[PDB]
């Protein structure tokens, strides 16, 4: 897997 | 962004 | 199955 | 807004 | 989960 | 939380 | 189709 | 489990 | 055919 | 992802 | 372990 | 895909 801090999908 | 076919998350 | 919005697992 | 102890999104 | 057709939080 | 002996998400 | 939460096959 | 004479997936 | 270990299409 | 111009799985 | 981000099994 | 004999997951 996860990127952004928002856990799966949404911001990578 | 997405990738994997899969959509949003899940697979990278 | 997914609970939660939050993709499979973590929360129900 | 927000709901979930998670701020935006997420957990609504 | 979403709502407002703009994705996971921002408008509910 | 978990369901299905398998952990956290998967079969629930 | 699909049951079990994991997919085509494995779990019914 | 398997239905189909197809093993197990494909068709149920 | 089939590719990702999830058969038919999904991930290739 | 798709090839085959026949979506998702099937041709590849 | 496990691979994929889709947890055990499936993806490897 | 699998490996260790187990099917999906589990062992790999
Ligand atoms: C090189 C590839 C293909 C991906 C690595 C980065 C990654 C793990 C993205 C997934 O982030 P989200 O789950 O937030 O979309
Ligand atoms: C290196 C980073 C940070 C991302 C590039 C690849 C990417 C855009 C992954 C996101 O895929 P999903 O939406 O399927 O998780
Ligand atoms: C009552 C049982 C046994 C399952 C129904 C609810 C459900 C489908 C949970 C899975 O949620 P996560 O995949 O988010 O853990
Ligand atoms: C009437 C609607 C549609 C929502 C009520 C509760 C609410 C404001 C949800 C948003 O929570 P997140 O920002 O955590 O997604
Ligand atoms: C049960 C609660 C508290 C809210 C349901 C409405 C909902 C699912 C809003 C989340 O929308 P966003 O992801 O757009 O913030
Ligand atoms: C009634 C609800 C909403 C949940 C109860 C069952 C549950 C706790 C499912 C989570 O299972 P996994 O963690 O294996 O996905
Ligand atoms: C009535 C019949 C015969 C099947 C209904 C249940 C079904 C659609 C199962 C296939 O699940 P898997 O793809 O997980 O093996
Ligand atoms: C009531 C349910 C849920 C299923 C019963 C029949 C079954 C065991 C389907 C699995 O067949 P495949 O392995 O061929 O997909
Ligand atoms: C390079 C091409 C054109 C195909 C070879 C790999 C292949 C056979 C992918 C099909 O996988 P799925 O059936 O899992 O989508
Ligand atoms: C690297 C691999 C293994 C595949 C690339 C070509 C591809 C993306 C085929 C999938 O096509 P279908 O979705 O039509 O099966
Ligand atoms: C040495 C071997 C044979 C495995 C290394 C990679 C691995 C740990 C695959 C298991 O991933 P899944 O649980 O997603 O199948
Ligand atoms: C390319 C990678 C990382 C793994 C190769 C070995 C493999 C396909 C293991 C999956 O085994 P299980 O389905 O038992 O988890
Ligand atoms: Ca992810
Ligand atoms: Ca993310
Ligand atoms: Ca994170
Ligand atoms: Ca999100
Ligand atoms: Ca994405
Ligand atoms: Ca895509
Ligand atoms: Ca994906
Ligand atoms: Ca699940
Ligand atoms: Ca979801
Ligand atoms: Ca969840
Ligand atoms: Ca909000
Ligand atoms: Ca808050
Ligand atoms: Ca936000
Ligand atoms: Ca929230
Ligand atoms: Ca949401
Ligand atoms: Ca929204
Ligand atoms: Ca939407
Ligand atoms: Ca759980
Ligand atoms: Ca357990
Ligand atoms: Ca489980
Ligand atoms: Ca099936
Ligand atoms: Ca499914
Ligand atoms: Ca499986
Ligand atoms: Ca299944
Ligand atoms: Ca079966
Ligand atoms: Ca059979
Ligand atoms: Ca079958
Ligand atoms: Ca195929
Ligand atoms: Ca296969
Ligand atoms: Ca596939
Ligand atoms: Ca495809
Ligand atoms: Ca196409
Ligand atoms: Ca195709
Ligand atoms: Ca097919
Ligand atoms: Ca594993
Ligand atoms: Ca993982
Ligand atoms: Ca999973
Ligand atoms: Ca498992
Ligand atoms: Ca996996
Ligand atoms: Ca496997
Ligand atoms: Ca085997
Ligand atoms: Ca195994
Ligand atoms: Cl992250
Ligand atoms: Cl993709
Ligand atoms: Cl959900
Ligand atoms: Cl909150
Ligand atoms: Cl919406
Ligand atoms: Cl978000
Ligand atoms: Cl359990
Ligand atoms: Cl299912
Ligand atoms: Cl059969
Ligand atoms: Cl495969
Ligand atoms: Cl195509
Ligand atoms: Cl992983
Ligand atoms: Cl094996
Ligand atoms: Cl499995
Ligand atoms: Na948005």
């Amino acid at each position: 897997x996860n990127a952004x801090d928002d856990g799966d999908g949404a911001v990578p």
